[PDB]
């Protein structure tokens, strides 16, 4: 019924608000002007650091310093999704190895959905939006370090297009997550039986909060297309810069083992 | 905090610790006291039974088992860390200090949770599929025998007090996040966390053993206890490298060792 799945949404809302640091509603705020540092070159990047933990010396290069940044954020959202999973009716009740598997596989696809929160098309907010890098500096670092960066850009141009709010991504999320073709499920149909749900939910909330956005639940849906995919690439330019460049101590390494 | 952030905390720590730790001290100690039929492990007591063990379950005997505990001591240290990046504020804390905080903790907690897979006669193998005997690893010639027989001292004593794995997921958690390890940059948010801890081990021991008075001072105690063991450790494994050619160490533990 539709209470049933307004309850839902309104539930995933609330927890999606306690999960992250940075909404996209605060987000939008700060890019549009409604003041972080700036970083654009390469003195304004020694000032932001002198003046961030993800790219503070622990690689002297300044292209690798920042690729660790983006690894070492990285590691923290999926430790904040894994605690907004748990929020999901039903998901801490399928088997323990089903939830991992689900998390695996569901992170990365999510972290580039909630980076596009934070980006426009000049730069993205860093350090829950007390900074802002720019495009044009991400872009021209060195070697593939520049072609690493910009392709998140042009994800997030075209996904912000939608211009869902948190409430729409609460329930977006969710359904990523409670993925049921995900290799190595043990038990797929009650993961199925909730991403079910969390897809009628998601329904009826962009009817209700997009009532002019025609078929707007079928370009979400599509969207699903540009994320395996990119999630794809980006596993694939992770490979090539492994093979040719980035030694950190051993433990370092075993903590971003995954990304 | 409140209670219920104390028991919903304990509660994220235990089901995170059965996520990254295979052998589980319930499934370890059910196949120890048997009664079973699937579970039963093969029992590696003497030379022929390892050879025997190796075909159901080359450098001289001795060797080849210290690389045996090595190489699950590696697995265990990957285990270890997946496990910290769970506990709430670890991943948000400084990297030195992350770096920092496992260097000094896998060593005790490998110790912790090897005595679940001890009792006085023996410790399981190979995900508990095997069992080797305390007298067989104790026998072991040159310096490999005293070696290994420190870990069934403290494995006993710490068995004594019963703790099962919902109890250990938050001591475990509560070495981590040591704010008097040496080398780091910012002690008070570990504190911070370990307070946490220790006001979340504090009622879970309360609640789970209501009839075991101050088991809380006594587990910190065995803290202590541990921290005694690891120097010796260390300080055996040194004089091994420095007179045993024959074994290389994972470069994993190399630079803990450091
Ligand atoms: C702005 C900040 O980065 C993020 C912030 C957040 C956040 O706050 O929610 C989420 C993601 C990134 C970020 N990840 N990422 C990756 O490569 C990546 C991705 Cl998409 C998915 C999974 C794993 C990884 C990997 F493991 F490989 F890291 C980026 C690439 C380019 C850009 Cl511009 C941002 C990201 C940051 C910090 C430090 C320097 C620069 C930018
Ligand atoms: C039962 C199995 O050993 C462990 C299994 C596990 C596990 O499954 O969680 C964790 C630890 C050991 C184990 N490490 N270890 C060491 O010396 C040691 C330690 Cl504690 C810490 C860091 C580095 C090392 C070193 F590098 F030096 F190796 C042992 C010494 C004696 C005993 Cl009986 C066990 C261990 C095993 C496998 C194969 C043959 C015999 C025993």
């Amino acid at each position: 019924e539709s209470a049933d799945l307004r309850a839902l949404a309104k539930h995933l809302y609330d927890s999606y608000i306690k999960s992250f640091p940075l909404t996209k509603a605060k987000a939008r705020a700060i890019l549009t002007g409604k003041s972080p540092f700036v970083i654009y070159d390469m003195n304004s990047l020694m000032m932001g650091e002198d003046k961030f933990k993800h790219i503070t010396p622990l690689s002297k290069e300044v292209a690798i310093r920042i690729f660790q940044g983006c690894q070492f954020r990285s590691v923290e959202a999926v430790q904040e999704i894994t605690e907004y999973a748990k929020s999901i009716p039903g998901f801490v009740n399928l088997d323990l190895n089903d939830q991992v598997t689900l998390l695996k596989y569901g992170v990365h696809e999510i972290i580039y959905t909630m980076l596009a929160s934070l980006m426009n098309k000049d730069g993205v907010l860093i350090s829950e939006g007390q900074g802002f890098m720019t495009r044009e500096f991400l872009k021209s670092l060195r070697k593939p370090f520049g072609d690493f960066m910009e392709p998140k850009f042009e994800f997030a141009v075209k996904f912000n297009a939608l211009e869902l709010d948190d409430s729409d991504l609460a329930i977006f999320i969710a359904v990523i997550i409670l993925s049921g073709d995900r290799p190595g499920l043990l038990n797929v149909k009650p993961i199925e039986d909730i991403q079910d749900n969390l897809l009628q939910a998601l329904e009826l909330q962009l009817k209700l909060n997009h009532p002019e956005s025609s078929q707007l639940f079928a370009k979400l849906l599509q969207k699903m297309t540009d994320l395996r995919q990119i999630v794809t690439e980006h596993v694939q330019l992770l490979q090539v810069i492994k093979k040719t460049e980035m030694s950190l101590h051993p433990l370092l390494q075993e903590i971003y083992k995954d990304l």
